[PDB]
């Protein structure tokens, strides 16, 4: 794949706009959003977490206009939608003291995005070889001791929705030459959200030779991970919250042999 | 179409402003204040009162009449009104220990502000779908456990000034072309305040092709939230608290086709 | 004024090297950098602080050689909080963090605040309560309302007296001040550290987006300061204000005006 | 070495990627990567770590390309932190954070760190406490002095084996190290949140204030890492290390020297 | 001193590499790099700390190639804490942070402090309570007033002396050391985390905005440090200060003066 030159003319742009819907597990009808409560399990060996407990990454595979040509995507806008629903500190939390507002939305929080031209390469990593991950779940197969630290042969593709828990997959640094991906883990059980909105931010994507994803067969993958923390309810009982992740993404046609 | 800025000293104007916080003012002695908040017995009975929400600051600021030309916005100034206000450690607040001062203003804090040439149009997203929103509100209608995360019938203009609230509505990413706005959400009951002032500090509201928000009807619109945190009572009992912010716009007149 | 060109050449330009004090309250003869001790009113409107229990901002006018048209105009300035180093004394009647600990050290709510300008700082008047007593010998916002406690624009005053002007109370008014040039910080919290950084190789430029530094009127300079550290909390949980005094160094240039 | 110039053409460049996996102790078969529980000795004088106790760096010896004068110039890097979201299983047998809660998750003490070198990383030795009984199976500083507590110049080696040098008791020689890149942060305290950043948008440039990279001898690279994320508190609240894995990328260049 | 040229040819410059141990006490012979364990005071007037109690500042004097009129300028500094992994040792004798867990790691209030002149630093006093007794073998502020906790320019001092100067009662003198580069950061509170940063890629210019960096008087180049890390928590909860040593790497050129 030689990369020649940029198509100019009006045709020759695009934009994508979408938002990614985050997938915390959804315990029941009303809980879009949330998962299931977190339970502990007595040893490691006995770690078995439900599916609905496990939030999993988000994708996209948005179809381009038809077009050798291929998209490149140029740069990105994107943002947290719904950032001030952790200001309800008055549905059914836990008191800070007697008397206060509900303990609000805190604690461990993952925020990831990418944009590439082909699916996110995806390397599984775990906390604990022993724990069984559930049936409706893709996750790193004949895990080892080694699958604590580094095992070579759990590479996947993101290429499924709710599906890859957040856990134990990581974006793969071996790969991922067509796609441009970032993400902050912060953790603590105290530790506070800071989310910041703007419309006056874009990321350039294009790499240290000028060149951005190029969309092998015309689709654009967008993937996202919002974990935004844990929403503690008045028995105790916490539960992980996600929210919503806009993308808006600009693309040209790039001419390639 | 955008042509060219007209120069000449009549060519120039400036708004200077504050916009007053509204938290809920419960009485007559609350200005700045919400009601204390009550935390509800079930998720799904979540009944919040107006006077305990804080709702979204907006002023439409009248420009010198033209007439095409339009006011453009090119650049802000801006800064909280009051911050050492929240040095009042003696005002029945409750001893952080025995013999010791009144605990600080603190906690989850919401810090915006918006500069448009029309009203900031905003997206509807709700911690809780089945929280019932108040009466004297607006707020998102025919929620569903989808507006938990997005759902699009939920959008609404910042036109009315207390009356949405802060919880349920962030600015609409998939709009606002014609406005520059900033926000951070810090979430945490113990998380400190942290104000800067300074009148040396100006933001550039021109977009990537040198272009400001362009004043339709020649109107400004200025936007603001300056949640600060919760005050505690010696009770225990919490209220939002919060401060004016002011504003200072730079506005040049452009040529448009 | 119209501003013409600078002045170069010999005695065209000056300094300003001093320190102003902080006013943290001074309750005794031996507690000059400390307030005294902070009692919580037993209601909310019943809101009465002793003067010697609040901070206040702290003004010098220093003058300048005397011109004369041209003004002295502030170009750049160094400053320093002076005397960092005391918040490791641990050890003089605090309370210990835990049994057979260290005292817990200065912490909790600051204030860093500094300002350079031509003319006095100017003020708004904002209150956390307007059924707050502000006490004799304090000016502070007077006939304050309830929209005092978010903005009454009755409350303009002059950064014009030393220990009279109650930091919680006033700020630099953003509306006016374009004759100085101010900075500060609030940073809330019962537990925050205190984070100071000293240095010599640190300048702040004065001049505006025009190329233009506050003009001295009357060739005098203003400067004002606020630098509340935290609290001391003594041994028995009683906790008062601890502030330290600030290091200004001040280049002026002359500039003709019309 | 004089350098001289850097060779071009298609043949004149080559890159090595790899990871390096953490050193933690592993105390059994099911604990890659976390250390034995910590415990505490009864006094200084009796502190006394098992091996699979303490973390050790990381080290990785790469053979290049042979070339013979020419050697190859590490000219940039890409790093990673592999497996950051391990860290969000905090359901398997931790300690809940209060009645119904979810797990502990790892924090506290973290130490990252990664180099890049022409040759072994250069290692001065520095103890907490000198009376420290290091184990059977490490390398540590000898005949130890109280002097060792602050610094003692006897105290030098090589990072040239894998799982053998604690992480406590050595540093970067910062008096040597010059064909060598190094970079690395303690974070203390023992409730420090983890922040782990990942991209692939982020490289480092290894060129010193001369343009000059690390120079291969005798075409090996040397790169060497620490990720101690914090510990793993389990249900009987006994704490232990856990780390990560750190992926590399550098690209070299072949230059000539004299 | 009119500054002239700089020098140039090979023999133009040269370099100073060395290392400042901590003086933080040193109680006892098994001690090094901590004070005594702190305690506290029953009144404020009471306050009297024992020498070993108190760390002081470290001073370097180097002497450099004899030149005479010639002056070195020192122009670069690399600088690193050096040992920062030690604090990773929480298995010896500390109190453990809940049932089963490991030891608390050296936490709280710290100064991490350097400068590089070409003559003493010079100092100001100032106390955090006039009142306290500064121990036999130490250099500290004289006739002491409720003044000197704020500003007492009495207080002047060279920092001309190791294991002398208490750290809590001096600080660099803002209103001097024009011919000295400084650079402090007090961190405070009980449970701050020491962050420490190492690395060798990274170089600070000592030069004003004039380009001309310290001129050592009398071919002398002076060091100076301070960096306690924190308190070390002992099993029954009493608390000594922890040091590190500071390295420093300064380049130096010849410059001609009048
Ligand atoms: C306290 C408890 O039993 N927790 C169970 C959980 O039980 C459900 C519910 O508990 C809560 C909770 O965990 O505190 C109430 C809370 O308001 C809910 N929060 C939100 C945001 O929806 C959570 C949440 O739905 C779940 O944790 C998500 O996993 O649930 C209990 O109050 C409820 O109690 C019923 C009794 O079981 C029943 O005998 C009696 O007739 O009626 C009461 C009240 O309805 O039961 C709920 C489950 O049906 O269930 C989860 C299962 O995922 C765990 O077992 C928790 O330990
Ligand atoms: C303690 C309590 O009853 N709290 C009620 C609250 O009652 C009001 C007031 O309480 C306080 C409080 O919450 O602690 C006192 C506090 O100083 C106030 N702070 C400020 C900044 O104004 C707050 C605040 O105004 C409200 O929380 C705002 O929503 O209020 C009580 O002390 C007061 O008690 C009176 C009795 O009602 C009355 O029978 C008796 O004769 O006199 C006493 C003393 O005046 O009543 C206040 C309400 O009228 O009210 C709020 C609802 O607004 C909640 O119900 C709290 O739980
Ligand atoms: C314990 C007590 O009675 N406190 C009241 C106080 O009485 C003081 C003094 O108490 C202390 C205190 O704990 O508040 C002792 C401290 O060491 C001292 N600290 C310093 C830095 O000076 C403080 C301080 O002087 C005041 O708090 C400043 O306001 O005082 C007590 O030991 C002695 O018996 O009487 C003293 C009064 O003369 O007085 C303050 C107001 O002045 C309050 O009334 C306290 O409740
Ligand atoms: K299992
Ligand atoms: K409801
Ligand atoms: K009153
Ligand atoms: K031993
Ligand atoms: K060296
Ligand atoms: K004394
Ligand atoms: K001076």
């Amino acid at each position: 794949v030689e990369v020649l030159e940029v198509k100019t003319g009006v045709d020759s742009i695009t934009e994508v706009e979408c938002f990614l819907t985050p997938e915390m597990g959804d315990p029941d009808e009303h809980l879009r959003g949330f998962s299931k409560s977190i339970s502990i399990s007595d040893t490691f060996e006995s770690d078995s977490p439900n599916k609905d407990m496990l939030p999993c990454y988000s994708v996209a595979r948005i179809p381009l206009p038809n077009l050798i040509l291929m998209w490149e995507a140029v740069t990105l806008k994107t943002e947290v939608i719904g950032v001030t629903t952790l200001m309800n500190v008055h549905s059914n939390g836990q008191a800070t003291h007697d008397n206060g507002a509900a303990k609000p939305v805190q604690g461990t929080s993952f925020h990831f995005f990418s944009v590439g031209g082909e699916a996110l390469e995806l390397q599984g990593v775990v906390f604990n070889y022993r724990t069984t991950y559930p049936d409706g779940t893709i996750f790193p197969k004949n895990a080892t001791v080694q699958s604590q630290v580094m095992n070579t042969e759990h590479k996947a593709y993101l290429d499924k929705n709710k599906a890859y828990p957040v856990e134990c997959w990581v974006p793969d640094p071996t790969r991922n030459e067509n796609t441009r991906y970032f993400g902050t883990l912060t953790g603590g059980e105290n530790v506070p959200p800071v989310l910041h909105i703007t419309n006056t931010a874009t990321t350039v994507l294009l790499d240290e030779f000028g060149v951005g994803p190029l969309c092998k067969g015309d689709n654009l993958y967008l993937s996202a991970v919002d974990v935004c923390g844990m929403f503690t309810n008045r028995s105790g009982s916490q539960q992980w919250r996600g929210l919503s992740r806009y993308f808006k993404v600009q693309l040209r046609k790039r001419r390639v042999k």
